[PDB]
């Protein structure tokens, strides 16, 4: 029975397994090969991955996401208390550990951040068992370099409530370097960067590994950067067609913002291999439609400062590892984002023309990863 791989992100969630000599990265039931890391609450039912993304506009109270950012913390930990005033579900204290509070079934129920990862990584297990046609029960798991024991330890406990032996806790960007091969080699140093531009983080990593050994030289980059300040942009700007078409302002509309915002992260997407997006947006705001279109040549001017500032963590980094540029023998593409053609102009760019590792998806390259590792342990 295969190992899995499952990369557990802050805003989408991916499972791959390698078996027959290579890895496939494993669709939904929707046919999405990444899962929306989201859990949603009902009067009658737990709602999880798209279903759940699905109704958040709908049922905003009651729609737990961006649980990685809570995970192993303290309640009173400022990370903590500066992210609470930005969500529209409410946190609690349970003995200094945080709690999300929410109806359900028609009671007022608390739940754990391990508690909710451990539901999205269930759904993660059952599409795993859906393609293989069989149980699931060890898997590999993966977490950003920067976390502590405590956030380990969370995200472990996670997996076992979901009912996986987690056969390890092992880092992203080591995850995204397996999946290139890149520690295949014996002595020599080889220095790689792995650019990671995911919807709600952005990491840069440098890593050196020699004869299979990773040693991480530096990290950098933004907690709050990522896909999500993008589809933004492109809610501010058609917030203001909308605003010249209509007179109205539907900025204060929480329902409207958000439904915006989805029709915004779905045209992004489309930008990324076509140069034009169609929305179209029943009933809106007030029940007036938006139908309306975007170029990717806009979008690029609409986020220009956004894509730009990721290069200075790139500077910071090298700078910490004390390496020049040329040195890189590797730059390793991860994140959703990093599948807009501007980002990577900019990266390669930066990098006077080297290669950008990208054949693997760049939002499956830590499942991938993740995927082999789990195979590997199991021998
Ligand atoms: N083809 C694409 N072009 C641009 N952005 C994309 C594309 N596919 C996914 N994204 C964005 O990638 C972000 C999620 O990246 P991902 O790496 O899957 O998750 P996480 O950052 O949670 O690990 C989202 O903002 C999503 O809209
Ligand atoms: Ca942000
Ligand atoms: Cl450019
Ligand atoms: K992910
Ligand atoms: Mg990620």
């Amino acid at each position: 029975a295969a190992a899995i791989g499952i990369d557990l992100g802050t805003t989408y969630s991916c499972v791959g397994v390698f078996q027959h000599g290579k890895v496939e990265i494993i669709a939904n039931d929707q046919g999405n090969r990444t899962t929306p890391s989201y859990v949603a609450f009902t009067d009658t039912e737990r709602l999880i991955g798209d279903a759940a993304k699905n109704q958040v506009a709908l049922n905003p109270q009651n729609t737990v996401f961006d649980a990685k950012r809570l995970i192993g913390r303290k309640f009173g930990d400022p990370v903590v208390q500066s992210d609470m005033k930005h969500w529209p579900f409410q946190v609690i204290n349970d003995g200094d550990k945080p709690k999300v509070q929410v109806s359900y079934k028609g009671e007022t129920k608390a739940f754990y951040p391990e508690e909710i990862s451990s539901m999205v990584l269930t759904k993660m297990k059952e599409i795993a068992e859906a393609y293989l046609g069989y149980p699931v029960t060890n898997a590999v798991i993966t977490v950003p370099a920067y976390f502590n024991d405590s956030q380990r330890q969370a995200t472990k406990d996670a997996g076992v409530i979901a009912g996986l032996n987690v056969l390890r806790i092992i880092n992203e960007p080591t995850a995204a370097a397996i999946a290139y091969g890149l520690d295949r080699t014996g002595k020599g140093e080889r220095n790689v960067l792995i650019f990671d531009l995911g919807g709600g983080t952005f990491d840069v990593s440098i890593l050196t590994i020699d004869d299979g050994i990773f040693e991480v030289k530096a990290t950098a980059g933004d907690t709050h950067l990522g896909g999500e300040d993008f589809d933004n942009r492109l809610v501010n700007h058609f917030v203001e067609e909308f605003k010249r078409k209509h007179k109205k302002d539907i900025s204060q509309n929480k329902r409207a913002v958000r439904r915006l915002r989805t029709a915004c992260e779905r045209a992004k997407r489309t930008l990324s291999s076509s140069t034009q997006a169609s929305l179209e947006i029943d009933s809106l705001f007030e029940g007036i439609d938006f139908y309306t279109s975007i170029t990717r040549a806009r979008f690029e001017e609409l986020c220009s400062d956004l894509f730009r500032s990721t290069l200075e963590p790139v500077e910071k980094a090298l700078r910490d590892a004390k390496l020049d540029k040329a040195q890189i023998h590797d730059l390793v593409l991860v994140g959703g984002s990093t599948r807009i053609p501007k980002v990577q102009k900019l990266l390669q760019d930066f990098f006077n023309g080297r290669d950008l590792n990208k054949s693997i998806n760049p939002d499956e390259a830590v499942a991938y990863g993740a995927a082999v590792q789990a195979a590997i342990l199991m021998g």
